[PDB]
Formats: C-alpha cells, structure tokens, sequence
C-alpha cells in the first residue's frame, strides 16, 4: 500500500492534472487483487480528477489496471503492483494521461506520434529494480502518445509463472508483439529508433 510519503507526494503531483483520468481495473478474488483494489482506491481519493472503476470482464492479466481518460480505451497498463521503484512511473503515467506535458523534446514526441505500425509492448520489472523505471516510463509515454502503441508493465512478483515461462533471466525485459525486443537499460530514443 501507499506509505504516508507516497500518498502526500502523490497528492502533490496530481495537482498537475488538468484533464480527468480513469483507473480501470480487472481483478480476480485473490489477495493480490485486494491490494490493487485498495491502492487504486487510495489514489482516487487524492484527487477529483481521478476515478477508479473496474471491469473484471476483460481478457487481460488479473490483477491489472488501465490508466486512461473517460470515454477512452487508450493508455498504459500495469499488471501487478505498481509500487516499489515503479511508483515514479505510476505517478508519471497518471500525470501524462491527465494532461501534464512530458519533459521530452517536442520533435521527439512528434516522431513518436508519427510511428506507423502496431506494437504491443510488454515489460517485465521487479519492484526492486532500479533500471526498470526509465524503460517502463519510455514505453508508457509512447502509449499515451500513439494509440498504435500499447504497453503493459508487468510486476514479476505477481506473475512469476510468466517469468520462467518466457525464460526472463533479468529485468527490465521488454517484448513486442510477443517476441523479445530487448533487455536492460534503454532510452526512449534508442527504443523509438528500433521501431522506426
């Protein structure tokens, strides 16, 4: 759950929201999904621009949630716990989806918006990985920027079966359209270059 520090900090960042943001979760009856429900609950009451609904009907990982805008189905998805060192990533995805501008250069955002082709990214991370945030954040931004680019950040501690199943030896481990894309550090620019 959110610790007093995260909550207070989150409350402060959210003041940057200008558009309404929705957190749509897909849960099961497991304890893990209980945590998520509690967390998305706390987050929603830190701001009136944030709503927490749930559609446990979607053919997606459980638990998981989508960060989007009302009336929209676009945005990055977090499967498992978005805390630990990914908390900054959670904050940023909320901010970006809520209208707050990325610090990236305008010409770069544009190149990202003009990317042709459909890419379904999946990134495995651990709550304690220090090099994962930048990768997760780069792919989240791309998903907020281009509806053709999807991204699901997966907490390895909630989907362990997938870690061995895909033989993930380290994190962050990124996949695109089901196939390995790259592991370890990467920049938004290095990533954008691989997908044209």
């Amino acid at each position: 759950m959110l610790d007093t520090n995260m909550k207070t900090q989150l409350r402060a960042y959210l003041e940057k929201l200008t558009k309404p943001v929705e957190l749509i979760a897909t849960l099961d009856d497991s304890a893990k999904s209980a945590e998520i429900k509690e967390l998305l609950a706390e987050i929603a009451e830190l701001s009136d621009k944030v709503t927490f609904k749930e559609d446990n009907t979607l053919p997606v990982r459980k638990p998981s949630f989508l960060i989007t805008n009302p009336g929209s189905q676009q945005g990055p998805r977090f499967a498992g716990s978005p805390l630990g060192h990914e908390f900054t990533s959670l904050v940023l995805a909320l901010l970006w989806t809520g209208g707050h501008p990325s610090k990236e250069a305008q010409s770069l955002l544009e190149q990202i918006r003009d990317i042709d082709g459909d890419f379904e990214f999946e990134t495995y991370y651990s709550l304690s990985c220090h090099n994962c945030p930048d990768v997760v954040q780069a792919l989240n931004l791309m998903a907020v920027l281009n509806p053709r680019i999807k991204h699901t950040a997966i907490d390895g501690g909630t989907f362990q079966n997938e870690i061995t199943e895909r033989n993930v030896m380290g994190v962050p481990a990124v996949f695109v359209n089901g196939k390995e894309f790259g592991q370890g550090r990467m920049t938004l620019t290095e990533i954008v270059a691989k997908v044209d």
